[PDB]
């Protein structure tokens, strides 16, 4: 009944993929209890750094990527949820269930990737475990893994970036194509789609 109706919590940043130095590695910035409390209140006072954030809801964890001052991620992970921030929950700035894309204003402290203009097809996918996976671009929104991996290896990496050799953002990881549980290809939201959305 109306009085007992629950509210979904915010998406909470719980870590980041560190790409600054010469070694890529995952960092956790908040443990599961803090995350649950932060999800409920929407108030997150933690310092944010970097381009690729690890994010969580009460029930899922995945990635979020800053491009042109927007923190982008997938609708199948974030739904229409707000994101926790120092001043309380922040409403989505973009929502597109047809592209499986959402965006909030990028948190203070984050760094944004620049949209690729190279027209290059040698890409790199960054996972939540900070693996940097070579991907050959195969079409507007697909790319093949040079070395196939079991699905398990990509799970929880949606929202992560595909980058060009110059470190520009080419797309946001959306879905994996598999045969017998082995991922051969990936689907992503092309950065131009984002630029249009904006
Ligand atoms: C499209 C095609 C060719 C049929 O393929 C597949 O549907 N395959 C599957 C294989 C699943 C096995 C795990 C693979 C692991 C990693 C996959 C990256 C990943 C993930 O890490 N999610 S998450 O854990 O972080 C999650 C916690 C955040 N995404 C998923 O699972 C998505 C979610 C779901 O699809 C969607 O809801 N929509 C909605 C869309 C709207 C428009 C366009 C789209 F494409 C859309 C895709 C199925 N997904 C796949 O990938
Ligand atoms: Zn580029």
């Amino acid at each position: 009944h109306m009085a007992s109706m629950k509210k979904k919590g915010s998406v909470v940043i719980v870590g980041r993929i560190n790409l600054s130095g010469d070694t890529a590695y995952a960092q956790q910035t908040r443990g599961e209890e803090g995350c649950q409390e932060t999800s409920q209140t929407g108030r997150d006072k933690n310092q944010v750094e970097g381009e690729v954030q690890i994010v969580s809801t009460a029930t899922q964890t995945f990635l979020a990527t800053s491009i042109n001052g927007v923190l982008w991620t997938v609708y199948h992970g974030a739904g229409t949820r707000t994101i926790a921030s120092p001043k309380g929950p922040v409403t989505q700035m973009y929502t597109n269930v047809d592209k499986d894309l959402v965006g909030w204003q990028a948190p203070q402290g984050s760094r944004s990737l620049t949209p690729c203009t190279c027209g290059s097809s040698d890409l790199y996918l960054v996972t939540r475990h900070a693996d940097v996976i070579p991907v050959r671009r195969r079409g507007d929104s697909t790319g093949s893994l040079l070395s196939p991996r079991p699905l398990s290896y990509l799970k929880g990496s949606s929202g992560g970036p595909l980058l060009c050799p110059a470190g520009h953002a080419v797309g946001i990881f959306r879905a994996a194509v598999s045969t017998r549980g082995v991922a051969k290809a990936v689907q992503f939201i092309p950065v131009e789609s984002l630029e249009t959305t904006m």
